[PDB]
């Protein structure tokens, strides 16, 4: 009873990795087609499962890290969004401080990444007429010659300046969307997935 | 490219079946075991993979049936809850609309199970004070000898009546328990479990 309540318990915990495994590549994949919903819907499931589970490797820590990133790029029009305890901290900076902190290689995409986010960090608070927001989002993350153009962009609150039409939403979104592309080809292996592919497969 | 996206979807409804069927199972044995902050916690879990599925065979529809049903029970003493559109429903008389509307044998069991819930739905209304809601769910479910004991407790306001510790909440969970018992047999070979029940027994 005693060695029988403790396998199980083990048993669900590798259920619940699995779980958690195809459930973070499922995201991944909604992001990158851009099914909205099935984002919402799969990152709803995605934190219930981690709500029930006390143990996660590195990988599965990771894994959580890039989803949660994911989640608040979604979220980076939404300045009414508050996903740290300081209330102060747009989505879009939220998002940066995950970046910065991933264990992955920093390569040039990497980079790239990293300066299109905080160009539109800035870019966001403009555009909805937050213009003293938008100083206080520069001053946080710059904490050159791209500093000083955004810091004049914000003091002639120019919100549609030709340097956010370049460094766009749409090129921030788009090469995140290429780095995704990278991580579901790493994880289309999981457990879950695999076994459900070979019986979709076996009935063709 | 069509043809991809038609078998990647096809993939996630499969495992999402299996999912469902996992968290069927681990609530049923949270509730069989007393473990009500993993009920919680699974409950939820069960309700999001929900949202994200369309399709549901009719054993899927039973098994979550039974879910609702137990969800129910746990909640029977919280007046407070509404779980269905008609605000004036107790979770006990809610419990009892799923029971007779699952498609299972109506064994002595059944029968047993279902006059034990009749009897609390009443009494947890007493032991609040609430007697006029206690005539009301009479009223709902009588809709006997039984039925006007009943009238002349709630009448009587005999709420500590020796009728509802014979017929009692205890009695009625451990009732309830030896039915979950036979379902734990049934679902304890579904894929997700069967497939990290093994996982574990290979590593001992
Ligand atoms: C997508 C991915 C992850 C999550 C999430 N919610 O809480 C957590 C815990 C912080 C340590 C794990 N992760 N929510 C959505
Ligand atoms: C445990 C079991 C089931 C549920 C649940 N929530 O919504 C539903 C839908 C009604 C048709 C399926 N089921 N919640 C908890
Ligand atoms: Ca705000
Ligand atoms: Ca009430």
């Amino acid at each position: 009873e005693e060695e029988d309540a403790g396998l199980v318990a083990e048993a669900e915990a590798v259920a619940a990795g699995w779980m958690l495994d195809f459930l973070c590549l499922s995201l991944c994949r909604a992001f990158r087609d851009g099914r909205s919903e099935d984002f919402r819907r799969t990152r709803n499931s995605a934190e219930a499962i981690i709500h029930g589970l006390s143990s996660l490797t590195a990988c599965q820590l990771r894994t959580i890290y890039i989803c949660q990133f994911l989640t608040r790029i979604a979220a980076g029009k939404t300045l009414d969004a508050q996903f740290e305890n300081d209330e102060r901290i747009t989505p879009l900076e939220s998002a940066l401080m995950i970046w910065g902190s991933i264990e992955k290689e920093h390569d040039k995409l990497h980079e790239e990444i990293q300066n299109l986010i905080k160009i539109q960090a800035i870019a966001v608070c403009m555009e909805n007429g937050n213009f003293k927001e938008a100083e206080e989002v520069f001053e946080r993350i710059f904490g050159m010659p791209f500093k000083s153009k955004l810091l004049m962009i914000i003091s002639q609150k120019d919100t549609f300046h030709s340097f956010f039409q370049h460094f766009s939403y749409n090129h921030m979104m788009e090469k995140i969307k290429s780095y995704v592309n990278y991580v579901l080809s790493e994880k289309s292996s999981t457990f879950l997935m695999k076994a459900a592919a070979k019986v979709v497969e076996s009935k063709r």
